[PDB]
């Protein structure tokens, strides 16, 4: 019930405020918070100053020092009135952080307290102009007791510090540059501290200080050598120092979401911290230093250039993600980089695009701003800077980033300031572009092709379309760059030319249709569309499978070449499921199984190429092949997929294998690459005969020197159902069972389990030594991963589990709506479903929607999904 909020209803603020004091006196069950704010009129004289306030105690106000008397609480707010133009502001107030288990605001992590103030939680805290188009000088004192918090932290630098009487003491923290107060934080508590340095390219020294738990020094410095690289590449790339003296991050074991990147004082998940070779993946080390990178670019993209208000969460998220995975793709590997981005836009984003919760990546209207840090506003935003990055090239694009610092550092601004600096640098038109902001949906690009031996002409005809989503009912043609190679029939690259004069191979795509015509063609080409998946589109052509086979051979990017692959694949897994549903067990030409074994053959590809070509689209990717998602058939046909592939490459896959051991375990991107492939035909040879997969597997897990190797055996024996499951899944609760984030991926094991029981093994581990509901990492791991990762168990046809679900969402609405709202995800997409699943899941939305103190998190989306 709290309404909407518009974009359109957009007005700068009456008040500003310009700094702020802040003191706390800090104690688990009540924290004394006293704020000295200095204020100015912007608007009306006779305008009220309406601060945002949420479950707060209000001790009392005053205006220069006088005790006011004309402001009055209302719901949400303190509104204030008959004031100056200028003045200061005092408000004192109570919170409690032990009550605080939502994790918005101040609230304790384990003994630690800590903040989260993204999207609206300083409001939590006190009193405020809670939006992040009111930026402030923040000073903040802290004062505690000495033994249980003797690390006292905020934004900036150590400006005070003193002790007190009975055992407590105080630090004071000024940041002298202005922010919006979503970016405040404070960390107390007694932490082990890995402190190094980083140079920065003018000479600047800075100070890096990573804290974390009493005992898990150990696990600390990939996170530190991340920082750096990060440090270093931001230089490099983008010309972007480091503007302060002070880089801290704590790592906290109870977050919502990944990190956060408060200035000075990052406040991040432990899972994104905490990495030795013993208990952290390969995968692990590189979701490190993409977080780490993230956040540490949100100094720039972000900080030092805010958002004028949450509409605009874009202009920081999309092009802070953008420029975590060019930080990645540079330092690792582009094209596995670029690979999984677009696994990730296809086969996750997609589907947010189809469902309720459809939205551009600039929204029009948010009931909870907390449900719109999503795969559209990041993802698909991202996907929008490259296809800007794709429009100018890198040196016009650098340009535009350094017209929008000149024009908007130390500012709050917006996605449409940042396209204006893009296109007034560059001199490249991106009024037609913009629609990409304001419009969902997927576009579908149909492409239809003709050669004319006559002319020497090919042509392509191109058109696009989006289709209406329940936020917009009408919809209009995008500014799409559609990235073309042409190749002759020895596999070289045919310039592309017309009337005498080359031809950018980014095609303008911006009609409803429209015809390109090449030139000296002088052989009939097959294609490659959308090359390194060039705008964020549905493509929809006719292939042949041997034109796939072709680029799976010869196309010069290492993407286009796995992009091949999966549509030859998207042909024969929709074959199949049509199949399943009719009874019939997998079909399969002869020559699709050949091109994977000459994958597996070939000794000039990148092992980290053919890892991905031996991947299989996951069942979320594979959904998305379809109008009517049929989960059990999904998943069925993956499984009879890789078990047919298991047997026709069975002696190649273990040749492979074999070939790529590696006795020294090494965090480097040869190795890694090796070693996702080794795994990946592991995986399959699981799938082979019993007993030679079950040694092979269990093998692999005795004798593995580090968790990647373990845990992919692990998965493997989980897959299969092999004899050493039990055993092995035993073994590994013994061995980790008090290390949380090492049970984290256990439990998602137990959760995506194949087995006919996981549900009752899954309600089972509610009540793990290793569970609990007070932790959302737990939390997702077993309870998320259930239903948003095992869809055909989430998806039973007794429709159990929407009602295990429910119980456990009718728990985390009171508990943690953030948590709940991320969990509610799957139960909004019945639309998507046969009719019978939709009716027990409109049912268990409808029984949900009844919850007596339902959250606006849950409330916003139970309604879309029922409209
Ligand atoms: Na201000
Ligand atoms: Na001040
Ligand atoms: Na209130
Ligand atoms: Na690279
Ligand atoms: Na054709
Ligand atoms: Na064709
Ligand atoms: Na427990
Ligand atoms: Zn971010």
């Amino acid at each position: 019930q709290p309404q909407a909020k518009y974009r359109h209803d957009y007005r700068a603020p009456d008040y500003q405020i310009t700094d702020i004091d802040l003191t706390f006196d800090l104690d688990a069950q009540k924290t004394v918070v006293t704020a000295v704010s200095q204020a100015v009129r912007h608007g009306a004289s006779d305008a009220p100053l309406r601060l945002n306030g949420e479950d707060l105690k209000l001790v009392s106000v005053h205006i220069n020092d006088e005790p006011w008397t004309a402001w009055k609480e209302e719901e949400g707010a303190l509104v204030i009135s008959n004031l100056p133009e200028r003045f200061t502001l005092k408000i004192i107030n109570e919170i409690s952080p032990a009550a605080n288990t939502a994790l918005e605001g101040l609230y304790q992590s384990g003994d630690a307290l800590c903040t989260q103030c993204e999207a609206e939680g300083f409001r939590h805290i006190t009193y405020y102009l809670d939006r992040p188009d009111v930026l402030a000088r923040f000073t903040t004192k802290i004062i505690a007791d000495k033994i249980k918090y003797p690390f006292l932290l905020s934004n900036g630098n150590r400006v005070a510090q003193g002790e007190l009487e009975n055992g407590r003491h105080w630090v004071q923290w000024q940041d002298p540059f202005p922010k919006p107060c979503y970016l405040f934080a404070l960390v107390a508590g007694d932490f082990d501290v890995l402190r190094d340095t980083f140079t920065t390219r003018s000479g600047r020294e800075v100070a890096l200080e990573l804290y974390v738990d009493r005992g898990n020094l150990d696990r600390a410095p990939w996170a530190m050598t991340s920082l750096k690289n990060s440090m270093k590449w931001d230089e490099e790339r983008f010309g972007l120092e480091y503007d302060l003296d002070i880089y801290m991050i704590v790592a906290v074991d109870f977050f919502n979401a990944g990190a956060m990147e408060n200035k000075g004082l990052n406040i991040f998940n432990s899972k994104y911290v905490l990495a030795r070779t013993d208990t952290a993946t390969d995968k692990d080390y590189l979701d490190i230093e993409r977080v780490i990178g993230h956040e540490y670019f949100h100094n720039w993209t972000g900080n030092r250039v805010t958002c004028r208000d949450w509409f605009q969460l874009s202009l920081k998220e999309g092009l802070t993600v953008f420029r975590d995975q060019e930080f990645s793709s540079d330092l690792g590997s582009r094209a596995v980089n670029r690979i999984n981005n677009v696994r990730t836009m296809r086969g996750l984003q997609f589907a947010e695009d189809a469902s309720p919760m459809a939205h551009p990546i600039r929204p029009d209207m948010v009931i909870e701003m907390n449900n719109f840090y999503t795969l559209t506003v990041y993802e698909k935003g991202a996907e929008v800077i490259r296809m800007i990055h794709t429009l100018l090239g890198e040196e016009n694009f650098q340009k535009g980033m350094q017209l929008y610092f000149e024009r908007h550092d130390g500012s709050a601004a917006t996605c449409d300031d940042f396209v204006q600096a893009m296109e007034d640098a560059s001199n490249v038109d991106l009024s037609h572009f913009r629609r990409w902001y304001s419009q969902s949906g997927t576009p579908i690009v149909t492409v239809k092709d003709d050669y004319n031996p006559e002319t020497e002409q090919y042509t392509l005809t191109i058109s696009q379309r989006t289709p209406a989503t329940p936020d917009q009912a009408e919809k209009q043609p995008l500014h799409i760059p559609f990235a073309i190679e042409l190749y002759d029939n020895e596999g070289k690259v045919i310039p592309l030319q017309k009337g005498g004069h080359p031809v950018n191979s980014v095609l303008n795509v911006t009609q409803a249709e429209q015809t390109f015509v090449f030139d000296n063609v002088y052989f009939q080409p097959v294609p490659a569309l959308l090359c390194e998946f060039s705008a964020p589109v549905k493509l929809e052509y006719k292939w042949s499978d041997q034109q796939l086979t072709f680029l799976m051979r010869h196309a010069r990017n290492d993407f286009s070449r796995w992009d091949a692959a999966q549509s030859l694949l998207a042909t024969y897994i929709k074959l199949n499921v049509a199949r399943h549903q009719q009874g019939q067990p997998l079909s399969l030409p002869v020559h699709v199984a050949d091109a994977f074994r000459a994958v597996l053959l070939d000794e000039k590809i990148d092992p980290a190429l053919a890892a991905e070509i031996l991947t299989l689209p996951s069942v979320n990717e594979m959904a998305e092949l379809f109008d009517i998602i049929d989960p059990i058939a999904i998943a069925e046909v993956r499984e009879a997929l890789t078990r047919t592939l298991a047997t026709e490459l069975a002696d190649e896959l273990l040749a492979i294998y074999n070939a790529n051991y590696q006795s020294e375990y090494r965090v480097e991107h040869e190795d890694i690459a090796k070693r996702t492939l080794r795994n990946a035909c592991l995986r399959f040879l699981a799938f082979g005969e019993t007993h030679l997969a079950d040694v092979l597997v269990s093998k692999q897990f005795h004798e593995a020197n580090n968790m990647t190797d373990a845990l992919a055996a692990l998965s493997a024996a989980v897959a299969a159902q092999l004899p050493c499951r039990d055993a092995l899944m035993q073994e590994y609760d013994d061995k980790w069972h008090q290390n949380g984030l090492v049970m984290d991926k256990w439990f998602i094991l137990q959760a995506t389990s194949p087995a006919a029981n996981v549900l009752e093994t899954v309600r089972g581990l509610l009540q793990h030594r290793s569970f609990t509901m007070s932790n959302p990492n737990r939390i997702r791991s077993l309870i998320g991963a259930f239903a948003g990762s095992n869809p055909a168990a989430f998806h039973a046809e007794d429709g159990s589990g929407y009602l295990f679900l429910v119980e456990m969402l009718t728990d985390l609405n009171s508990r943690n709506p953030q948590v709940a709202s991320r969990l509610i995800e799957p139960l909004i997409r019945l639309k998507r479903y046969d009719a019978k699943r939709q009716e027990k899941m409109r049912a268990a939305l409808e029984q949900l929607k009844g919850l007596e103190n339902l959250s606006g998190d849950l409330y916003e989306k139970i309604t879309k999904a029922l409209a």
